[PDB]
């Protein structure tokens, strides 16, 4: 059930990342092909995050979902630790943002639509993990949204030190949708205190070209309070989202 590094070839690299780099690679005996997620017990360890780690890799594994990054494995050999991962073909969304400069609401809402319903599964199914770049939100071959596994995605009861549940998710989508039309996150600045200051305040402002429909499920989503801010089921719900989504 087991593997080894013998039975992949490496292709090319996927990303740096944090603790090592990701390869595209293949499984020699059935061609599958995958991404190979390497990273450095040594390096793990200096930040301690193996228990953590590995708490989250048991429970992704049988995480079954089309918006969700699958985990087929994972292994060690002496210095690292290697993950086996679904390989999203189309890459990064944040790159697509990059190159498309913003999104229109067509692709904003066909987007905010499929991280909702993965929120709600993992919800369902008691797992968390909180904060969500576009970084870490890759695309498969239909253009569909993966998640995968820092400050401007972290919701006020957070960096405040409050207490924080399952509301902690609308949060991180009001933050994307903005991000996805704009293409700045709303609480963007150019030093970290700053960034902290707007968070903890909710100081943000809409572009012209933004429209009301988009502004409202924004307000709403990006309440200073997690008690009033929205549940998922009304997400899909909201009348900008369905005239909108896909
Ligand atoms: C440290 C870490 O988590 N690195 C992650 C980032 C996304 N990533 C990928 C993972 Cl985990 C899986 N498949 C990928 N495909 C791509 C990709 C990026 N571009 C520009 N084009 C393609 C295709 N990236 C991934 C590796």
């Amino acid at each position: 059930r087991q593997w080894a590094l013998e039975d992949f070839e490496i292709g090319r690299p996927l990303g740096k990342g944090k603790f090592g780099n990701v390869y595209l690679a293949r499984e020699k005996q059935s061609k599958f092909i995958l991404a190979l997620k390497v990273l450095f017990k040594a390096q793990l360890e200096k930040a301690g995050v193996e228990h953590q780690l590995r708490r989250e890799v048991e429970i992704q594994s049988h995480l079954r979902h089309p918006n969700i990054l699958r985990l087929y494995g994972y292994f060690h050999d002496a210095t690292r630790v290697y993950l086996i991962l679904e390989y999203a073909p189309l890459g990064t969304v944040y790159r697509e943002l990059q190159k498309l400069s913003k999104f229109d609401e067509q692709r904003t809402a066909t987007y905010i639509t499929e991280l909702a319903n993965a929120l709600s599964y993992c919800h369902s199914k008691r797992v968390i993990h909180r904060d969500i770049k576009p970084e870490n939100l890759l695309l498969g071959s239909a253009g569909e949204l993966k998640i995968a596994d820092t400050l401007d995605y972290l919701p006020p009861e957070m960096i405040e030190g409050r207490m924080h549940d399952e509301k902690v998710d609308l949060w991180s989508l009001g933050v994307l949708c903005y991000e996805f039309l704009v293409g700045k996150p709303p609480f963007e600045a150019n030093t970290y205190q700053e960034t902290y200051k707007r968070i903890s305040r909710v100081e943000f402002t809409f572009p012209d070209f933004v429209t009301e429909g988009a502004r409202d499920l924004i307000s709403r989503l990006l309440k200073h309070n997690p008690s009033q801010r929205p549940m998922l089921r009304e997400v899909l719900e909201h009348p900008w989202i369905t005239a909108n989504s896909s």
